[PDB]
């Protein structure tokens, strides 16, 4: 058992039904069979064949990326509007943050994940500040499996590779994109300190280089 | 489900039976009831009423330290030579590392945790280097519940608040002390990247200040 992230006083969450509309389509559901059961998590499409998520999420594959299923725009357990893409290569962030790139294979129709949905825009994070209104959108495990939920709140802390917020998340949210009001990705949710705050990997200048060094078509605004 | 840390090519582990001997007595087993079941982890006694462990371990208490049971020197499920101490106050590291101090209450005999075992010695980490021989000792969840195991290996990376090693650990090891050859604590295990390495919070100068600011009798050698 585990409890990676926290229900906070601010528990303002609603389900996304039109999961392929707008910036939602790159939000991705992750499913990994392990020990006869499954682990699930979240991620975000950022390139032709790439998502971002947590190191501790891809770890569930026990070193083999082909154990990971990525469903971009998952709507529920029996509604994957874009099907699945199978993990191909795990590229951990060399720094100390809980961040990994997962490269995925094209699907059975030779479609690439970044063709069926719009890859997310990465923020340059030059305007990102404390008390900014943000959302964290992904697949919390206290809801029905593979339903997408947006959680609303504010940035309470920015420092180094860490950005913290006052909004609620639940095991399953691991790897969820953090969006600013312009729907750009400022961070990748990884955890929290209960019940004080939840935490994300802040996409600072050094993280951005890692993205640039590995994802040629990354879109940093 | 989760898989926080990794079996690596180096899987050199043995069970500690004399758990109160020497530097082993401060190694601690953590038990947290959650969602009708339980979460378990590891930690290390470092002061009269204090252990170190991970932020993501204490999170299992959902904000209430009294949900946490700490058994220093636990030997097996029916052998707690020092009984249990109940969580009293959670003090997260303000920095970005997966590190928390858990203050515990005295036991039913008014004994303090740092009186029944010798608090561990914290290394100054001025000699700690890559390729140094180390151990990580705690309660891996693939062994019988609350049995103590020492894992042997080498440091492969030191940077910022992160120290990585080539030795194997398993879910349950979260919060385990990392010992150098002088049996001083150089880090606190928190995770890994499968199957490349496992990771700990490196007790650098800034972490040491946090320890000093909160634990008056901390012993930094």
């Amino acid at each position: 058992k585990s409890y990676p992230s926290c229900i906070l006083p601010n528990n303002n969450r609603h389900q996304i039904f039109n999961t392929t509309q707008g910036h939602y389509d790159a939000v991705s559901f992750i499913y990994i069979p392990i020990d006869g059961g499954y682990m699930s998590g979240s991620g975000v499409v950022v390139g032709e064949n790439e998502i971002l998520t947590n190191k501790h999420v891809v770890n569930g594959a026990k070193g083999n990326p082909r154990n990971i299923s990525v469903h971009p725009s998952a709507k529920n357990e029996n509604d994957y509007p874009n099907g699945k893409f199978v993990g191909q290569e795990i590229i951990p962030y060399p720094g100390n943050s809980d961040l990994a790139i997962l490269r995925v294979s094209p699907n059975e129709h030779n479609q690439h994940i970044g063709q069926v949905v719009k890859p997310a825009t990465i923020s340059s994070n030059t305007d990102t500040r404390i008390n900014e209104n943000i959302t964290v959108t992904g697949y919390p495990g206290d809801k029905p499996l593979a339903t997408m939920w947006e959680s609303v709140g504010k940035v309470v802390y920015i420092g180094g590779e860490e950005l913290r917020y006052d909004l609620s998340t639940v095991g399953g949210n691991s790897g969820s994109p953090v969006f600013n009001g312009k729907n750009q990705v400022i961070g990748i949710h990884y955890g929290g300190v209960c019940n004080k705050y939840n935490s994300s990997v802040y996409i600072n200048d050094f993280v951005q280089q890692f993205l640039r060094n590995n994802i040629p078509d990354i879109n940093i605004q």
